[PDB]
C-alpha cells in the first residue's frame, strides 16, 4: 500500500512540516512530512490537493497522501511534484530574471489564484472558493518552463456558507504578518467571507509580483533580493511593527521612477500599485491581473 520512497535531502521547513526531496523507486517526487501534532495542516492541504476541480497547472501537482507508522509515532506524507528550481524567494535571491519571465511567472501566479478565487469549473459547475491566506513568494514554486505553481495550503479557507461569524474572528489574524493587507492589520475585516477574503490574497499576490518585478533587468540596474519591507522592519516583524508601516505610514515597497521606463515595467507597476491599495473595493480581482499578463 505504502510507495517504495527513500528520503534523500531536507528541501524545506516551515510551521506545520519538513519537506524533502526524495527518491520514488516518477524518479524525483517531493515529501511532506508532518508529524502526529500537526495532523489538523495535513488534512487540509490534503482536502485541497485531492480535489479534482483544484487540478490546474499553477497549482502543485499531487501524487497521494499516506499515514506512516514510526518508532516515535505516526507521520502523515503529503507526496507531490518536485520543481529543482525551488521556491519563488530563493529563485529570485540566486537569479536575475528577464522580462519574458516575469511575464510568465506573473502571468502563472494569477491564473493560479483566479482559479483557487473562482466560484465555477472552466466548464461552468459552481465550486466553493479558496483563499490562500498565505501568499509569498516562499509558498511559490518555480517550475522548469518558469512559470509558477502555488503551494503550501495549510492555512488556506474554504469560503463555505456555513462558515461562524464569530469563529473567523479568532481565529485571529493568519498568515505571514510582512504580507498581510492593511484591512487584516487593522482588524477591519466584515463576516463578508466572498470578496473580501479574495481581496486580501490579491493584495499579498502584489507584493510577490512587486518582488518579482525588483528582480527583472527590464527595470535598468537590478538590486540585491530583498523581501517587501526588507530595508523598514525586522527579519521576522509583528503584526504592530507591520501595522505601524503599511496601515499608519501608507507604505509600500518602493517603485523607483526609473523602473517606468521600460512600457511592460509600467503596466506590471501600475496593476500591482492597484492591487495593493488600502481600499480593498479599489483591488483588482486575480482574474483580472491574469487579463493584463495576457495583453502584454
Amino acid at each position: 500500500e505504502l510507495l517504495p520512497i527513500e528520503l534523500d535531502t531536507l528541501v524545506g521547513k516551515g510551521r506545520f512540516a519538513e519537506v524533502y526531496k526524495a527518491k520514488l523507486k516518477f524518479e524525483t517526487v517531493a515529501v511532506k512530512i508532518f508529524p502526529y501534532e500537526e495532523y489538523a495542516s495535513w488534512k487540509t492541504e490534503k482536502d485541497i490537493f485531492s480535489d479534482i476541480n483544484l487540478k490546474h497547472e499553477n497549482i502543485l501537482q499531487f501524487l497521494t497522501a499516506e499515514e506512516r507508522k514510526t518508532e516515535l509515532g505516526k507521520q502523515y506524507w503529503l507526496i507531490t511534484a518536485f520543481h529543482a528550481k525551488g521556491n519563488l524567494q530563493e529563485y529570485l535571491t540566486r537569479h536575475v530574471i528577464s522580462w519574458e519571465d516575469l511575464r510568465k511567472l506573473g502571468s502563472s501566479l494569477a491564473r493560479g489564484i483566479a482559479h483557487l478565487h473562482s466560484d465555477h469549473t472552466p466548464c461552468g459547475r459552481p465550486k466553493m472558493p479558496i483563499v490562500h491566506r498565505d501568499l509569498k513568494s516562499s509558498n511559490i514554486l518555480v517550475k522548469n518552463d518558469l512559470t509558477c505553481c502555488l503551494c503550501d495550503f495549510g492555512l488556506s479557507l474554504r469560503l463555505d456558507p456555513t462558515l461562524s461569524v464569530d469563529d473567523l474572528a479568532n481565529s485571529g489574524q493568519v498568515g505571514t504578518a510582512r504580507y498581510m493587507a492593511p484591512e487584516v492589520l487593522a482588524s477591519a475585516m466584515n463576516l463578508e467571507n466572498v470578496e473580501s477574503f479574495k481581496q486580501t490574497d490579491v493584495y499579498s499576490m502584489a507584493l510577490v509580483l512587486w518582488e518579482m518585478t525588483s528582480r527583472c533587468n527590464a527595470v535598468g540596474e537590478v538590486k540585491d533580493y530583498e523581501p517587501p519591507f526588507g530595508s523598514k522592519v525586522r527579519e521576522h516583524p509583528c503584526v504592530a511593527s507591520m501595522a505601524d508601516n503599511v496601515l499608519a505610514d501608507a507604505g509600500r515597497p518602493e517603485i523607483p521612477s526609473f523602473w517606468l521606463n521600460h512600457q511592460g515595467i509600467q503596466m506590471v507597476c501600475e496593476t500591482l500599485t492597484e492591487c495593493w491599495d488600502h481600499d480593498p473595493e479599489a483591488r483588482l480581482t486575480a482574474q483580472c491581473v491574469a487579463e493584463r499578463f495576457s495583453e502584454l
